């Protein structure tokens, strides 16, 4: 690592971004009308990484007004549909790159979701893909650009996960999943922001400033894949890759009203990502796609898994990506863990999705009760930072300040002795086994297991900054390693989502979240998403049920 | 844990065994002819756990002479063929139990492979299985008894993995894999011996004494599943369950000339077994069957997996047990790791198997080179005993002496700090990734991967006592977690397997093993086995190739 003063390093980070932003504008080739509107947009980028600017109230509305038909006709197109145009040559690989580059630039200024553009290598990828049209026409993602979280290695770049001390950590390789996607006709064109330590459900770092929600600029984008949620919520990327060890894929997707899949560990390669606590295996992160488009989520998983990634990454299981043949479904609704109750907008989403499933004949819908959700915090309290956060704190030798959200994640971290880790590994495996028995207790008399559970992603829609003080609605499924797909349902409705009256809080933490929901106007136009949870390796059931819920 | 003096605790173990031996003889109901011959057999059981008796030179020969046709006509029958007789009711469950109980008693005396007989519960299992003949006739293992390593939990028994201090650790439940087998018509009838710490390729403990080879009583049975290898090598059980973290299933199976499957981690449940270092996850043990019968190995795997064990044990992958469709095969021959060369009998087995595969049109045979086998010892040297052997050494507070083989396994153990474990976890995962690339380097121009590798299980046939000082030929595949099937080839031939003349040792350890092989007469009648190695989750390819090699 580095030991220079952090203010100098933040400058170096800003320079890298500004250097890539300059090259991107050249690639995008604005006409004067757009250059004018772009110049006049409210920015979530400040003068320094501690200055958070003055973001728009509805960044997405500003985005749709600012960008021309020449761009939106491509970036607003569903990526699976756009792949048809790229295949039939109604649109060029370079043409698509130019539009999405322009979109990401406008998205970058409005939400601060881009850490580094990749226009040099992206133009080379897109140019040769056009030249090779006849031989690569058949590839399943031919011509499609995509975004990658900054923690994902890309050739010749620093990989820092937001820590300034790692700005000299250059890799000469791509992540396995990136090379696989390139082998299938795609290419990365932008690197998205990630926060300090990665262990916050928001997106603040001293490498980029603060990332904000795509639908309401006063709220967080979520985290840790906050850039990914914002960029793909603005539909300025066809899809992106994030990571999820505590909700870091599903929380951004839910806050920005798009799809995000925490895929089951052992399906797609993620270990070559960079994070804190490298070599820690007690609790493992997973990767997975975020996209505006469910069909795009499904196609990336299918494309990656059909490339047989277990022949490059031996931690992976050779299990085909297969659409389920189920005609009937048994589904549970997780109304609350009875520790922190959901805010009205989430509560209405649960009823909406419940009533829709009941209206289809082939769904049996039951209430799903929690199982010792307090044990999630206790076990993850010992295993997230099992070295007592020594590795993370060493990143602060530059003088880099400790963010308030990071404080929550590392407070109480013990430096575990080997026997302490063994104790909590046994606690971890026992809880997983107990929870499976809980899930199977919902099997019916004929032996039909629960296919999926519908649950909140968070006790609320996109949070106000520095208030993501409860993780269980996402970290529960990291402790269990269950596949979870966040999906859209509705938006805040000011008539329907007034605060609960005569509410009696369940505890101090529940009271905090109740008071956080002061009125729906504080979360105007914020998406209310939910998630589908399945047993391990049932990812595809979740996609199929999400398909039905959106038709 | 207990802290009484070990001499009485070994006493309590002997009485527990002797009380069950008394009950087994009552159940078996010897005729006077067998009772006389049994009384006069040379015993490998001594008066105390430090007296190793004086075993027969060829225990299997003495076993076949001692037992009547009334027993052998059942115990010598292939278990899959015996299942037809149990299903068609040509033989009762109780008849099969009595015969195999008798066989195991004779095997117990000759090889010292039995820790505790289970005749009370076995008679109840067999009786009610006969009573329920009409409703349970259909089960895939109806009426078949099987043996279990002592480390495997069974209702009402102590589970000690050979350590006297755990004699008061009684469980009120069976292992999941045991309950699955009982649900499919099988039942356990005997618990087999295991050694101290479980970390030796032999089978000596202060709970049972010394277990010897079924074919040559001067040699070890192997370990850690020494009882299982001996009991099933004598064909005194239809099959058994062992465990394998350093070769502890394949070494007994190979030394005793039978089949043994180190199944891929995550296919069949094993975590509820008892060992040292509970909660250690850096290197995980696996389970799997040992049997004289390849068809019985395959049927047990099929049976357990078709019970969907991932619905009780959430570490498992829902990957069906399916026979491969392959019509052509690519197979590599691993003649040596160029650290310890195999002895003449193993080298001859390699030639026999190579020429047999070549005489079939559909096998392409290539030489398979090692990839940094020295790294196996380095990494496992740090991760096998991650606490500096504190957990194991605490078992010796009873005064239980440290055996010489156990000494080797714990010498140099560091009490790893979290960062030290992280370093070696990264070394482990990097080595796995490097090795996969090495394996894939054998793919041919047409894109056909290597289907399997044929390798030694050990530098030699069944070793002389206290000489199992090299593990890599088995531990290589525990570090990589590759499925490995030990299988029979040939026996020592004193004319063909004379020592190499003018041999030049590769190093000090290779010199030791060369000098260990003084002449074939020291290993008279010893089976020369090899093993089939596959990539993760390709277990079934190994069964199909072994099927072809045995036809």
């Amino acid at each position: 690592m580095l030991t220079d003063n952090w203010k100098e390093l933040a400058g170096k980070a800003q320079s890298t971004f500004q250097k890539s932003l300059k090259q991107a504008i050249e690639l995008a080739d604005f006409d004067e009308g757009l250059a004018k509107r772009y110049g006049a947009l409210p920015s979530a980028i400040g003068a320094n990484v501690e200055d958070f600017g003055s973001p728009a109230q509805f960044p997405l509305e500003e985005y749709l007004k600012a960008l021309p038909k020449k761009v939106l006709d491509i970036t607003e197109k569903d990526p699976v549909e756009l792949l048809k145009d790229l295949k039939s040559r109604k649109v060029t690989c370079v043409e698509v790159l130019k539009a999405y580059t322009a979109a990401s630039i406008v998205a970058s200024k409005l939400t601060n979701c881009v850490q580094e553009f990749l226009p040099i290598e992206a133009l080379q990828y897109a140019q040769k893909l056009d030249a090779d049209y006849e031989t690569k026409k058949h590839l399943p993602l031919y011509g499609l650009p995509f975004s990658i979280k900054e923690m994902i290695p890309f050739v010749g770049r620093s990989v820092t996960h937001g820590s300034l001390c790692y700005l000299d950590r250059i890799v000469d390789y791509n992540a396995d999943i990136v090379n696989i996607l390139i082998a299938n006709g795609a290419y990365p064109f932008v690197r998205t922001t990630n926060p300090q330590s990665l262990m916050m459900l928001e997106c603040v770092s001293f490498s980029h400033g603060r990332t904000v929600n795509a639908y309401n600029g006063m709220l967080t984008s979520g985290g840790s894949s906050g850039g990914e949620g914002a960029l793909n919520g603005m539909r300025a990327s066809p899809f992106g890759l994030g990571s999820d060890i505590g909700g870091s894929i599903r929380c951004p997707a839910a806050f920005n009203g798009i799809y995000g899949l925490r895929s089951t560990l052992g399906r797609i390669p993620t270990a070559d990502y960079f994070s804190c606590n490298r070599g820690s295996e007690s609790i493992l992160s997973v990767t997975g796609p975020l996209s505006r488009s469910l069909d795009t989520v499904n196609l990336v998983m299918k494309t990656v898994i059909e490339a047989k990634p277990w022949l490059i990454d031996p931690t992976l299981v050779p299990l085909d990506w297969k659409r389920p043949e189920n005609k009937k479904f048994r589904v549970g609704i997780y109304v609350s863990d009875h520790i922190v109750n959901p805010s009205p907008p989430i509560n209405r989403a649960l009823s909406m999705v419940t009533e829709k499933l009941k209206s289809l004949g082939n769904f049996e819908v039951v209430t799903f009760e929690p199982y010792k959700p307090e044990k999630v915090t206790e076990i993850l309290g010992k295993l997230y930072f099992e070295d007592g956060a020594r590795d993370f704190r060493a990143t602060l030798q530059t003088g880099e300040p400790l963010l308030e959200q990071t404080r929550w994640a590392i407070e109480g971290a013990e430096d575990l002795d080997m026997h302490d880790q063994w104790y909590w590994n046994l606690q971890k495996q026992a809880y997983r086994k107990e929870f499976l028995k809980h899930w199977c207790s919902y099997t019916d008399n004929d032996g039909n297991v629960l296919d999926a559970v519908i649950a909140p992603v968070f006790p609320n829609v996109a949070a106000k900054h520095e208030t993501t003080k409860y993780w269980t609605y996402t970290s529960q499924w990291n402790l269990l390693d269950y596949p979870v797909l966040a999906f859209p349902v509705t938006k805040v409705d000011e008539s329907l989502d007034q605060p609960y009256k005569n509410y009696k809080p369940l505890n101090d933490l529940d009271k905090y979240f109740y008071e956080q929901y002061d009125s729906p106007s504080s979360f105007k136009n914020a998406p209310a998403n939910l998630c589908l949870v399945g047993l391990r390796f049932t990812d595809e059931k979740l996609v199929e049920i999400a398909n039905i819920l959106r038709n």
